[PDB]
């Protein structure tokens, strides 16, 4: 019985509070913004934020910026268009694992899981499944408030994300997360 510290968690910056919203809403916006304009009572994503903020407005500019670039992968979408759904929760958590199954923390990890994640949504808004849609950004937090959690707090907040980026060649971070995306791609195949 004798804590070195005190409260670590009581009230203050750098609490899982600011963390979990902010992340629930940039997801959730370069996901909007990639659907189209808007719509008045939104019966899909009723109960929910909207993108407000100049902070993170700008970090969907990151986002926004890279979304429009990589999605113009004519190879990076002959990638994907060579996988398949079938079974996206064992390939959702499968791959995921695989973004993590060395290190411990880097930088193509989380990109590379916003944009995958984020045709796993659009793909099904298409296909008419929007029940699905829910289902979907359900798997992404849960990654997120279990793994990425723990580790945003060390690097103070979400600052350091956007911090990272400000550089600028923009070859060398569209190139990372391909580089990196890709790859989990490239042994996805079967085993070899």
């Amino acid at each position: 019985m004798d804590g070195s510290g005190e409260q670590p968690r009581g009230g203050g910056p750098t609490s899982s509070e600011q963390i979990m919203k902010t992340g629930a809403l940039l997801l959730q916006g370069f996901i909007q913004d990639r659907a189209g304009r808007m719509g008045g009572e939104a019966p899909e994503l009723a109960l929910d934020p909207v993108p407000q903020d100049a902070s993170t407005k700008k970090l969907s500019e990151c986002l926004k910026r890279i979304g429009d670039e990589l999605d113009s992968n004519m190879e990076l979408q002959r990638m994907i268009a060579a996988v398949d759904t079938d079974s996206p929760r064992e390939v959702f958590f499968r791959v995921a694992a695989d973004m993590f199954s060395d290190g411990n923390f880097n930088w193509g990890r989380v990109v590379a899981l916003f944009y995958f994640a984020s045709k796993l949504v659009l793909k099904a808004l298409c296909t008419k499944v929007p029940e699905l849609i829910r289902t979907i950004m359900g798997w992404t937090l849960d990654f997120l408030r279990e793994r990425l959690l723990g580790w945003i707090q060390d690097q103070g907040g979400w600052d350091g994300l956007l911090s990272y980026f400000g550089t600028p060649t923009w070859q060398t971070v569209t190139i990372f997360v391909a580089g990196v995306l890709t790859a989990s791609l490239t042994i996805w195949k079967k085993m070899g």
